């Protein structure tokens, strides 16, 4: 009979309050333009169909992809070089989650969709760029191999070989599947240790003829995302009959090759081992030597990197996508959050100061956004053979720009955004920091800004007029100017004095250049900022001119996005070839030789 | 007898290649601006000492500190609550390296310097933020208590607690220490689950009188870091005799704990977790449960808030130096890659878009650079007693200016930096995006670039004085230039319209009737921009002009600085109460 | 044009060997005994049924539940106290194959078998052990969740609350079913910091009533497995309305609780941290913080002790299974990886020292599973009705006894397995480690050797009725041996001469004269062990006997057993009290 001790077992009382964090809401439904753009872009027949899909996507985005992509983050891959007996086996452990979500967007048709034979192509790659744009934030980092079996299946049927060329018609049946148990993806490896950007200086893998067009690789890939993946695309040189290969570009031809034999071995290939990645954690990243590697030469030989060239508007457009995909999304957090976070006495949305940064990010991601739509629908155009010489020099132009600018927008914007949330924003559990070390590759991988700015230019170096065509659209979109509202006059007469100053000074470049004072690459990327600059406000501009469609927050954003910042930043002397010299004094000031 | 096998067994072959990485050079030889700087500025016997000590530490911080500060993020601290045998000890496990980076602070007087009775006060902050500005990017992250440590030995010299005050003195004589073997350092716990920044609304701890000026604290610190730290500042609302107490800023008293006690104990606080941090995962940062701490009152009932302020100017320089550091350190990483790199058939330093997007970063950072030592001037002659009315006044406002925008210079710099480096930047075991992750803490903590934002437009609301010296102070800056060079010229005449303009747009916004219509804090980041880069400019052509050290660089910055960027982003509508409402709409569309 | 590198690109050459390590064969058809066992005890018709089961479930265990378990150890549970906004949530995080092994014991009714209404009692616990056995050693832990459940289904309804009591009754008939989607599991919490074994004394949990039969719960539980369980039985004091509670077995009574709500939050129970555990680390094993837990009381009060001890039979049971498991699996593995393995020129299998060692590591095992298979016989009787009182006091005496020499047999046999695989057995990536550190988990909980052995002697004492059913019963398994056989007829009188010389003894020690100085307690585990090794003599010479199954094997082995080690290991000296005095010189020899 002792005095009982019920007192002495208490939990620890902590005051009472803890905050509530940011709600996802429906990407589609919350999403501020995506469903209005669609609204103008698609037929009414078709608009009804791709809402009806991706608002309903919407919904497994909240009560499923976004958990899943979320474990993806907390349960990364792992390779094991050893089985516990000594036999090498190159064991990839990845979870549970990565591989749902990888039949998820079987089912969902996120590869599919983009080549449904009974659908309008300029239709499907709206549908698919925006569903994409949905699942890419949420996607645990699955996207990537989205995009690089997209760009797959792109590749392999512009060489015209689905129907005539045994692995590659497999290959692409597999990569379009919606049969979440039939469904392949595709990994690219080009990238090598002495470049990425340059190829054709970098490649160091060498084909050794088996049989015909069946050949052995030796060589060593120095990243390679999503080795879970079936099939791969790769570029090798051939070694002729005296065991000798071209360097350069010349020497490049393109092969696929299955990852995995039958058995589910290793087809002469050994993981050396993962990367330890800033962000894309989710993602299985390897280098791989080569060595034996059983593949299939498809296109010309020699005529490699044309052949690959074939994707590159796909995979910088998925790129752009998941740019602003990070935008959009930190944004929707933001100001969900700042609803219910008080501060001095109110939620952050009262606070003026607040309002201001957050509506300067949401214009800006307007604009590229509908920049992405554009590359949507033009690359739609081309792939029904219904392109104008314009639209088809467009699509060309458009890509690298997207690429490079919204890649360039992503990290600051995203800084900007868990900035937002307080010391919240810096907490690894919230799963807001994911969003910007994510971010962070969009800008680096496939092209950086600036080799993307290079290639920029070497669009307008091909020469039907770019330029020419590049005011024609412009012009396009700002002849249903709705000039009788104020603001959009103003904003019309801003992008077209940046058009008349971009054309002016690429033309005295042009000319001046053979004197040798005068270096057009060493402002490319302000060059290539302009372009990008330029058509979005023009196309914000027509977006707010729908007045089917526009509302008046369409009107501020147009008016601010062309008005409020300069469309054009680009100077005449930046041309100059001293300038250069300049350049190296400011950087190497007091450099250790 | 058999055939033998030497043959079968071989390392693997993968192709003879592999990229040289980026080599880090003697971070005080290798500045381009740092040495300049300290020519001008100080005296030339101080700076001949100064300048050795910081080549030498300059070594050091190659041969040792770098590859200390990299293992303190390899080896991240841990906590356990329970022994084994069911104890709570709340055992917080951190690396050696970090203790042994702790060390050098002291050996190398990283706090000392500041505070060294027999050296100028103007020459010894200059020193110091020097030292610090070479420390900080090596230092896994133990740079947050050398601020946080050098903020409390001014506070507590500051509320005239030497001499006077048993623990303050004991705290301020071991805080300032070079023996390494009694060298102590300090937290600083303010921020709670219902408000950092608004720490007046959001702290809900209690402090209960024990005894004369000891009393206990009860609550919940929902950030503190460097929980291995000796001494701690905190806020508390002292209870009364009817166990009330006073909600707002005059509740709050200011309090001064060990925290641990002569046994190694914790001082009535548990551990709650550790944080799970983007970055300054070298960094201990714990939740904390106050349960009857044991606390000493500092300075007057109910002006705990006016207290820590004395700290302000300092952590917030210490600030600035964490951010410019990663700048600089990584555009001096990506240059030496620069030179070895090869991309097309040239190092990329051959390349011009390469260096044009470098220069770039440069001037942005000499910019900044400037505007650091700016205050760390005016810091020292304003401890020296010596401080002009101007200065005094400059002192307050750079403070929050400088910090906030070289934290939001930062992330964006750095993150074109990794990029120099392609996807090897964006691997985590070059050591490269510790960089971006570490730096990304500094426009976030201590006041977030808009909190910071409207604590400048509270420096000069509404005091037209403030405005005025600032203008003074930039003139000064000018009349030095040497009006000869045509970009110096044009320079000075860009600061000068720029200035102009910004006084106009504030006078204008401080009419009485005007204000109905008028929203001052809605634009209070591009005000606070427009000081930041007027400051700077001018502070860059005054620096141009000194011919007995500037180079054709320094002339080229400057003009760049000034003329190929807008000084001023900032318009008259954009003070409307009305694009408020637009700014709303804008972005709570479709919003649900 | 340029000279290819093909030559350059080469995976290592690493000599072209590596050893193939060991196959798990079907355990079922693989186990040497297992089968016969079957065929002996079970009429045909059920025999057939059951082996069918049995022998697909080999299949499923091969092909399956083996690579689950080892995923359970590859993927071990975590504990997050907080979720990131600073809400306190306990987040228990488990593997996905956790939870799929657990839905595959509700679809195989590794539980329902040994409740099926349909089945005869005695057939259905033979079945059910023989599955339990098999499932064990793949289980990665699970089985210890079922033998929770096994237990709470047993003492649920030996309390005769199924129909009456309403929560009792939702969870027997959840805890017993096959439906993944429905299926519940059970935790039991008894051990406390004070004591485990000693809950009498040890448990300072306090239960205050909240209305009629609902209380709440205050207290600390030291040790709580599986707490992603549903429901979980605990002991708690009741405390009166003067606010008092009862010390020793009287004040404690007997709880049902669910462990978390309608809405997946932890029924007022924190969990303080998992343990860091030798073995078992599959489990996640908790400590926790009841306070105000919401808990059913059920049995009487102060009657809590009584109400688990029904479950003790079967817990102690499955306890033996998991020995046994190991002890099988070990040897299964070794056995085939001897065929496999050269050594000087020849398979391990040929060389005598090695098959001598594991035959005796065989008999040993086969001793013991027939004294398991023999338990759960009487269980089954006992839970029919059909008990004679020899076999009801039988399974008294053979729980206890059975449990803690198949726990003490289980490491120094997995030991040896494991040596059988030289250097390979010791690493962990080949799963044969895990083996032993979860072996050694079975002679410590649920009672130590030494506390089992005194409870061995607490069902003897001071009741002669026990001892003489022990003789009556060896007697009946000695009738039936073929002693036409010389090592049967050796063996039975081997097993004779030890039985007697036990009885002797105990009579002796029973002398109340003799007993001033006589401490039997000091022999506990010399007696326990004698009792062991001459049931399960006696079991295997019975067992060698019966021609309709036995082969050469079983007579050899029934021989060596009762033969070639001392059945009893047991002297009259080892009684005398001085004795003790002894002892501790021994062991305290400058103790400090
Ligand atoms: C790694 C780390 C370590 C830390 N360590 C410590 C430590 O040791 N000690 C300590 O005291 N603190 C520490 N902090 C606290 C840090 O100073 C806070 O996180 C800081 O106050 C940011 O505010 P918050 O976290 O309370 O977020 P909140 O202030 O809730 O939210 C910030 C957001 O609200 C906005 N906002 C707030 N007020 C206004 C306004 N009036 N007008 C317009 N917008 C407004 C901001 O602009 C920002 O967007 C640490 C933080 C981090 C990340
Ligand atoms: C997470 C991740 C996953 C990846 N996965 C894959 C994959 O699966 N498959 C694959 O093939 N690749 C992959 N990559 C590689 C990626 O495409 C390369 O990093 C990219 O090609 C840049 O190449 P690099 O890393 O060699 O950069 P480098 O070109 O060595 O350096 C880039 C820097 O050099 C500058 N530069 C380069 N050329 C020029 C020039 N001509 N003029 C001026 N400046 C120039 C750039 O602007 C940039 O600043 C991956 C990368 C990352 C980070
Ligand atoms: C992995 C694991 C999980 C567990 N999970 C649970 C669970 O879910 N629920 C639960 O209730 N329990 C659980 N337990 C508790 C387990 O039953 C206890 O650890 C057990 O009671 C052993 O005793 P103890 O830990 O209290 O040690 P103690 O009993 O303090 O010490 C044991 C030692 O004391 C000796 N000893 C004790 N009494 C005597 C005596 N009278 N004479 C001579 N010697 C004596 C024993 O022989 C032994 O040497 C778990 C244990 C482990 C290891």
């Amino acid at each position: 009979t002792i005095t009982a001790r019920h007192t002495q077992y208490s939990h620890a009382k902590t005051g009472g309050f803890s905050q509530t964090g940011p709600t996802l809401h429906n990407p589609y439904k919350d999403d501020p333009i995506l469903d209005r753009t669609l609204r103008r872009l698609l037929p009414e027949s078709e608009y009804m169909r791709v809402a009806a899909d991706l608002s309903k996507f919407g919904d497994r985005i909240t009560s499923e992809v976004e958990h899943l992509g979320r474990q993806a983050e907390l349960e990364q891959p792992r390779l094991e070089h050893q089985d516990a007996w000594g036999k090498r086996v190159d064991k990839l452990i990845v979870c549970n989650e990565w591989h749902k979500l990888k039949q998820i967007c079987a089912e969902e048709g996120v590869i599919s969709i983009g080549y449904e034979d009974s659908v309008d192509p300029f239709v499907r790659r709206i549908h698919q760029v925006a569903k994409l744009f949905l699942f890419s934030p949420s996607a645990g980092l699955v996207s990537c191999p989205m995009a690089m079996t997209d760009g797959a299946v792109k590749t392999l049927t512009s060489l015209n070989l689905y129907g005539k060329h045994k692995l590659a018609t497999e290959a692409v049946d597999r990569l379009r599947s919606r049969d979440p148990s039939k469904a392949w993806t595709s990994g690219q490896w080009m990238t090598e240790k002495k470049g990425g950007s340059d190829v054709a200086g970098g490649c160091d893998t060498y084909a050794v003829q088996i049989d015909k067009d069946t050949y052995r690789l030796h060589g060593y890939k120095w990243f390679s995302s999503a080795v879970d993946a079936d099939v791969a695309l790769t570029l090798a040189r051939i070694v002729d009959s005296d065991g000798n290969a071209l360097e350069g570009s010349r020497g490049l031809s393109l092969f696929l090759l299955k990852i995995r034999d039958e058995s589910g071995n290793l087809n002469g290939i050994q993981m050396v081992r993962l990367k330890n990645k800033l962000g894309t954690k989710q993602l299985p990243t390897a280098e791989l030597l080569l060595d034996g590697a059983i593949a299939e030469r498809i296109g010309d030989q020699g005529r490699g990197v044309a052949g690959i060239s074939n994707m590159l508007n796909i995979t910088r457009i998925h790129n752009a996508v998941a740019s602003l995909g990070y935008m959009r999304r930190i944004i929707s957090l933001a100001r969900d959050y700042s609803t219910k976070r008080v501060v001095f006495g109110q939620t952050q949305s009262k606070w003026p100061l607040h309002t201001t940064t957050l509506a300067k990010m949401e214009v800006d991601t307007r604009g590229s956004m509908l920049l992405l739509f554009e590359a949507a629908r033009l690359l739609g155009l081309s792939e029904a053979g219904k392109s104008s010489d314009v639209e088809a020099m467009m699509l060309r132009l458009i890509t690298p720009v997207l690429k490079l600018y919204a890649g360039k927008q992503a990290v600051p914007m995203v800084s900007e955004g868990i900035e937002c949330f307080g010391g919240q924003g810096y907490m690894e559990d919230t799963g807001l920091p994911t969003l910007l070390r994510d971010a962070q590759v969009t800008p680096i991988w496939e092209g950086t800004t600036n080799v993307l700015s290079l290639d920029v230019l070497r669009v307008f170096s091909g020469k039907e007029n770019i330029l020419l065509a590049f005011g024609k659209r412009v012009e396009q979109l700002l002849g249903n100017t709705k000039t009788e509202d104020e603001k959009l006059k103003k904003s019309k007469e801003a992008v077209e004095s940046a058009l008349k100053q971009l054309q002016k000074l690429l033309v005295k470049a042009s000319d001046s250049a053979i004197q040798g004072e005068t270096r057009i690459d060493s402002v490319a990327r302000h060059i290539a900022f302009t372009i990008a600059r330029i058509y979005s406000g023009a196309l914000l501009i027509d977006h707010a001119s729908d007045s089917s469609v526009a509302n008046q927050s369409d009107i501020e954003v147009a008016y601010r996005y062309c008005c409020e910042q300069p469309l054009i930043d680009l100077r005449w002397e930046w041309f100059a070839s001293e300038r250069v010299k300049a350049d190296r004094e400011i950087v190497f000031d007091n450099f250790t030789a």
